[PDB]
């Protein structure tokens, strides 16, 4: 079944490729118009394998040095490998010589494809912790996130090192080990500052001792108490002003702090915001509340004065940060935007996070910030440090670029195709923070000629390195190979047809889509997301030429074109309904998810709870909403539930509550249980709504179903799809 192929292959290489099955020939593979290429989470959590203790053997080829792997042929008499990659011929380690055919290496084992290493790298590094926090917020708000931040400091490992920068008009760096006595460097929140300017202005160059950066249990109770002592930033805010805010000279101290004291290793640089930064690089807007912040019609129609400027401040920091190896988290809560459009790049290349919300007095911030801080079965954090991420391929196969959570490392080869897309130009990625749901989406292209011989065995195939610090302070070597069956297509379509992974292609031509939108400002992202897919309609649909009652999909492609037609009309691609931060919010979290994740945002599920069935997902549609069943909607950012109106006065009469109807007590509790549960274990964490038929509540479902580039706009599907088949069969 490809079904359970798709499945198994994802629960133990993290991997969900577009095509399973790939063509041999290059000339075909641009005929199937979906690229080949997979969504990938380097650390998928695997709890049933084990952490290696030992070094990873290397091909001896000088231009490969691929790690051994279940692909390799082993002569087991001769106590030699060949690598599945250049077919070099290797020996193995001297510790290896009781290898045999029943008792071969980890490394060897089909069952550890994927595999991760343990190894020493010299002298193990604490991890850095480095709190920037906004001062000019009303009291309610600072003495939250005074608590969320005193409580994060519980949580950090003994010897993980922390600092405290506080700004508001000003900026104020402050200085710890020192107990008895505190001193602070301040700095005009007017003037930005680089890295040799600050080490100069700050004098920089076996118990270890900075001054900035010190112990956790050490100097634990100074800090704690500190940020109960923090208070608002001094300054009076007069008539119809906005604070002045520097947030974009806090961040680049910041930045510049840690990259001449401790660059090259773990580090997190978690700024916490309470609104724009109104005063120095950087800035979103002016301190006059009589100008208001943004708006997607301002910068389309080139009335935003401080856009280009501060984006242009963020990206300069975001690419000294990842260079660095440099985690920037942005914590932003405030009543109105606060500026994540213009500092997005920030999270966005160093694997940073990015959190919303209206206050930082609220459930749905303090859950976020400590789901921030989740340990895994062992009582370490989940996070990974400093990722290079390298990729190898079979020489017919070549690595267009990555789109996701990642800096390119320029590291050229013969992996590395002359077309790029997204970060590309590369066969090694950084990756400065990532968790078990970080996944990157790689693009690549068959390059074997139409004519050429199927390669060597018959399948190709890739590895996935993945070097980083544990958040244990161990260095870890992540490697993970793939291998799927090259197919003649002139003999061999349905092979290669059968094998299409619709959602992971959904998911994977969003990424295309998006990263086009957001990133090279394209203007018709959607007539090529159009033409693409009737391209696919026409390749792998069944029709007569000129009719569209004829055309069919099989089952294997009839969920692509709604995954399309709820794509090109979400937030993700259509933003002018949205704030731009609240779009640079969504786009921010889709490039760094999984599939399952990836498939709620773009098509929100909807699932109806009724007698004589199970919970079933049902149509989008305002048909879906029946008296007799109570339907669940998840959107990722949100979960909502919904009554029927004859539900709605069963449950308010108390029949639940009767010791005769076992039967409707727990129908009204099974949705709350499957929202509750989605509840604690997404990031971050969604807002909750429940409403019944009355909806007061209930307009955000109704907003949703029903709400009102070649292909129509019309919001019915039908019409859609109607006018989609007219195209597919001309
Ligand atoms: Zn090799």
């Amino acid at each position: 079944t490809y079904l359970e192929f798709i499945q198994q292959n994802e629960e133990r290489d993290g991997v969900r490729f577009s095509w399973n099955v790939w063509p041999s020939s290059r000339l075909e593979a641009t005929r199937m118009v979906v690229p080949v290429a997979a969504l990938f989470t380097p650390l998928k959590e695997r709890p049933d394998l084990p952490p290696i203790q030992y070094e990873p053997v290397l091909c001896s080829r000088t231009t490969c040095r691929a790690v051994l792997n279940p692909l390799c042929q082993v002569d087991y008499r001769a106590k030699l490998w060949a690598c599945n990659f250049c077919y070099q011929r290797n020996q193995f380690p001297p510790s290896y010589a009781g290898i045999s055919e029943l008792n071969q290496p980890a490394e060897l084992l089909p069952q550890f494809s994927s595999i991760e290493y343990v190894v020493l790298r010299g002298p193990q590094m604490p991890l850095i912790f480095l709190y920037v926090v906004d001062t000019c917020m009303e009291d309610e708000d600072l003495q939250a996130l005074k608590e969320s931040m005193q409580m994060s400091l519980s949580l950090l490992p003994p010897t993980a090192l922390v600092g405290l920068i506080t700004f508001g008009r000003m900026v104020q760096v402050h200085e710890l080990g020192c107990e008895g006595i505190s001193k602070s460097y301040v700095f005009r929140g007017t003037k930005d500052l680089s890295a040799k300017q600050l080490q100069e202005m700050l004098g920089l160059s076996p118990p270890p001792s900075n001054r900035f950066l010190q112990p956790v249990q050490k100097i634990d109770m100074n800090l704690t108490d500190l940020l109960g002592e923090l208070q608002r930033d001094p300054w009076p805010v007069p008539q119809g002003k906005r604070p002045l805010r520097s947030s974009g000279v806090a961040l680049s101290i910041a930045v510049g702090l840690l990259e001449c004291t401790f660059p090259n290793t773990g580090a997190r640089i978690m700024m916490f915001i309470g609104g724009p930064a109104t005063q120095g690089p950087g800035m979103v807007v002016g301190d006059e509340l009589k100008t208001p912040i943004r708006s997607w019609h301002d910068i389309d129609k080139d009335n935003a004065k401080y856009v280009k400027k501060g984006t242009k401040h963020f990206e300069a920091l975001a690419n000294r940060a990842a260079t660095t190896g440099h985690v920037i988290d942005i914590y932003a809560c405030a009543l109105d935007q606060t500026g994540l459009l213009e500092m997005k790049c920030c999270p966005n290349l160093t694997g940073g996070y990015m959190v919303m919300g209206d206050s930082f007095n609220t459930s749905l911030f303090k859950q976020t910030f400590q789901r921030v801080f989740t340990k895994d079965m062992h009582g370490q954090f989940k996070m990974g440090f400093g990722g290079t991420l390298e990729i190898k391929t079979s020489r017919e196969i070549k690595i267009s670029g990555a789109i996701g959570p990642c800096v390119s490392l320029n590291s050229k080869g013969p992996c590395v195709s002359e077309n790029e897309i997204g970060t590309g130009g590369t066969c090694q990625w950084k990756i400065c923070g990532l968790s078990p749901t970080t996944t990157l989406a790689i693009y690549f292209e068959v390059v074997n000629q139409h004519n050429a011989p199927i390669p060597q065995g018959g399948r190709g195939a890739i590895q996935f390195v993945t070097q980083y610090q544990h958040s244990s302070g161990q260095r870890r070597i992540r490697v993970t190979t793939i291998a799927r069956n090259w197919a003649d297509a002139q003999t061999q379509i349905q092979n290669i047809a059968a094998s299409f992974d619709q959602e992971a292609a959904a998911i994977l031509m969003a990424r295309l889509a998006i990263y086009r939108a957001e990133t090279e400002e394209g203007p018709d992202v959607l007539r090529w997301l159009d033409r693409q897919l009737i391209r696919l309609c026409q390749k792998f649909g069944e029709y007569h030429k000129d009719d569209p009652s004829s055309f069919r999909f099989s089952e294997t492609f009839s969920l692509y074109p709604q995954f399309m037609f709820h794509l090109r009309r979400s937030s993700f691609l259509q933003v002018f309904n949205n704030s731009p931060d609240e779009s640079s919010y969504y786009r921010h979290h889709f490039m760094r998810q999984d599939l399952t994740q990836s498939l709620i945002m773009i098509q929100p599920i909807l699932y109806a709870y009724s007698f004589s069935g199970p919970p079933e997902p049902v149509l989008l549609d305002s048909s879906s909403i029946l008296a007799d069943r109570i339907l669940l909607m998840d959107t990722f950012f949100q979960i909502l539930i919904y009554h029927g109106e004859t539900i709605a006065q069963w449950r308010k009469s108390g029949y639940q509550d009767m010791p005769e109807y076992e039967n409707f007590r727990h129908l009204l509790q099974a949705p709350v249980d499957d929202a509750q549960e989605i509840l604690h274990s997404r990031f971050p964490m969604p807002r909750y709504i429940d409403t019944e038929h009355g909806g007061s509540q209930a307009r955000f479902l109704l907003s949703k179903v029903n709400p009102s580039p070649i292909l129509t706009d019309d919001v019915s599907l039908q019409v859609f799809m109607d006018h989609l088949k007219k195209l597919a069969v001309s």
